[PDB]
């Protein structure tokens, strides 16, 4: 390999509103994780992640900011 080796990555959206999957490639899961971070929080989805290695796979679950109501 001459040139540097490319992964797909795919990331799962279960948001508020933001829903659906996209990917990226990356050179490892490392560098993927850091993009998707990025892309979750540039379009206002911030959460609790799950990557799965076996199927290059990273899930986001957007935690929902409630007031109290008495």
């Amino acid at each position: 390999e001459l040139t540097p080796a490319v992964t797909t990555y795919k990331l799962v959206i279960n948001g508020k509103t933001l829903k659906g999957e996209t990917t990226t490639k990356a050179v490892d899961a490392e560098t993927a994780e850091k993009a998707f971070k990025q892309y979750a929080n540039d379009n206002g989805v911030d959460g609790v992640w799950t990557y799965d290695d076996a199927t290059k796979t990273f899930t986001v679950t957007e935690m929902v900011t409630e007031v109290p109501v008495a």
